[PDB]
């Protein structure tokens, strides 16, 4: 139950995390190579189609009612399995990859055909759209109006390009996930703005010889543009056939009901890979985002040149504030996404949440993050590890959240959610990279000390450890 953050045991696990990736090994992803279990000083440079679609109306099944309840609760979750299923089916039956599913959105890669193939990367970005558009076709049908359960609002966005694979930290490290710009710069096109449809970057529109767009953001593609890349990608695979087959799962091997229960104290003995929706965990907790600023451009400039100093740093860092989460501070981290650590923090006992007590401690946990990285950027550059211009970017937020595992056997994926959830990423993204941000509910609960800290802006530079521990004195 302690929850402290020491230098000394910071540096010797962050020096020994050094050590071992002291050997770096970089490989061209190509035909009949696997991006499965990828070990730690393994990295793979792959050039694909990124597809990220966004659930948009997530937020509006969260907020149906003023108070965030139990039935709010259950009904999201049965929203997110009911189009989680379809989407991993599309996925499955068109032999992409499905990297993650992170709060509302869906992330996809697509890599085949292969570079050996003329003109390769034109038809991965056909196949992206014409999957992209069966996600929309199908997600319109894979609600259930007798259990309240609206049909799924889509907006997607796509990019091609170059990223860095290694493994995704979680879940005995097999998926991989994929560092540098495309899959970012796709997800901020799916979630920039609450218009539907299919929008490219620049790169993937020049990639299908379409004209570029001064806000690509803004350039849906027509239903003429997506036809061509139907007709070229030649799916096969048809949106009533996915429906038929979503509902023959559900019929066979029905969701059930979601039921909650407390995480017995401390959070970190969370076993989230073992959930399901009768046996979920839930209650007033804090959500913490903690993003690597600048880590994607980083990873840019040096996805050809010194590229194992990226696979270095990453593992370095990672590795201890998910150490500083779960071992010094008795927190859960859920997942990565991306480079960025997405976690929860409790205080309380069996049975209530202490909320300002769990600020407090958020608070802390906030400092020491900080601390660690700070640290882990002066000993990685002690032994000769580029970092360029990394930061950190720190949001939370309290409110009530639930963790379950999404999806039909063999293809399911965690979820952790709650209004908290989302609004702490959105507090982080506040951020430059040397400031915490916190929500207006943990603020509400905090104490006067917390409250002074981050102020009328609910926001603060320079908070490491030693600084919150005497702004909470
Ligand atoms: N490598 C990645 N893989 C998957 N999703 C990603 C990755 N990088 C970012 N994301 C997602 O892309 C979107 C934009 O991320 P973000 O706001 O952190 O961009 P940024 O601040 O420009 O990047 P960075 O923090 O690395 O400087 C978010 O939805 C985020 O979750
Ligand atoms: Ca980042
Ligand atoms: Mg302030
Ligand atoms: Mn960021
Ligand atoms: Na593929
Ligand atoms: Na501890
Ligand atoms: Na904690």
């Amino acid at each position: 139950m302690s929850k402290s953050w020491n230098h000394d045991r910071a540096a010797k696990h962050i020096d020994q995390k050094i050590a071992d990736v002291e050997e770096i090994t970089i490989k061209d992803y190509v035909r009949d190579m696997s991006l499965e279990s990828i070990p730690t000083s393994t990295a793979y440079r792959v050039d694909g189609v990124h597809m990220y679609a966004d659930i948009m109306n997530l937020e509006d099944m969260l907020n149906i009612t003023a108070v965030e309840g139990t039935e709010c609760h259950k009904r999201t979750l049965r929203f997110l399995d009911q189009h989680y299923r379809a989407v991993k089916r599309i996925l499955n039956k068109v032999d992409a990859r499905r990297v993650d599913f992170h709060s509302q959105r869906l992330h996809s890669l697509f890599t085949k055909p292969y570079n050996t193939e003329s003109g390769a990367e034109t038809k991965r970005v056909q196949r992206a759209v014409a999957t992209a558009q069966l996600i929309i076709d199908v997600l319109a049908e894979t609600g259930d109006d007798d259990e309240q359960i609206p049909a799924a609002k889509v907006r997607i966005g796509i990019d091609t390009g170059l990223a860095l694979a290694v493994n995704n930290g979680r879940s005995g490290y097999r998926e991989p996930l994929f560092l540098g710009d495309p899959a970012n710069h796709a997800a901020k096109l799916a979630s920039n703005n609450k218009a539907r449809g299919i929008y490219l970057t620049n790169n993937a529109r020049k990639a299908i010889g379409l004209a570029e767009s001064d806000e690509p953001e803004k350039s849906a593609l027509t239903a003429i543009e997506i036809k061509a890349c139907q007709d070229a990608a030649k799916l096969d695979v048809t949106s009533d056939e996915i429906v038929e087959e979503w509902r023959e799962d559900l019929k066979k091997n029905p969701i059930g009901g979601y039921q909650f229960s407390r995480q017995t104290p401390p959070l970190r003995d969370m076993d989230i890979y073992s959930l399901t929706p009768a046996n979920s965990k839930r209650q007033e907790m804090v959500s913490l985002y903690a993003d690597i600023d600048g880590f994607t451009a980083y990873v840019a400039d040096h996805i050809n040149e010194k590229t194992d100093d990226v696979v270095r740093t990453l593992h370095v860092i990672r590795s201890e504030l998910e150490r500083v989460v779960t071992s010094d501070f008795e927190g859960r981290r859920v997942r990565f996404i991306g480079d960025c650590v997405q976690a929860l923090s409790c205080d309380g006992t069996a049975h209530t949440t202490d909320e300002e007590k769990s600020v407090s401690e958020a608070t802390r946990l906030a400092g020491a993050l900080r601390s660690s990285f700070n640290l882990a950027i002066e000993r990685l550059n002690a032994e000769g590890i580029e970092t360029g211009d990394l930061g950190l970017a720190i949001g939370f937020d309290l409110g009530p959240i639930a963790v379950t595992r999404l999806g039909a056997k063999g293809n399911r994926v965690r979820c952790a959610i709650g209004r908290s959830v989302i609004e702490s990423e959105k507090r982080q993204c506040a951020c430059s990279g040397v400031e915490t941000a916190i929500g207006q509910v943990a603020y509400d609960a905090a104490s006067k000390a917390v409250q002074n800290l981050f102020g009328k802006s609910r926001k603060t530079s320079h908070l490491d450890y030693n600084e919150a521990t005497e702004a909470l004195a």
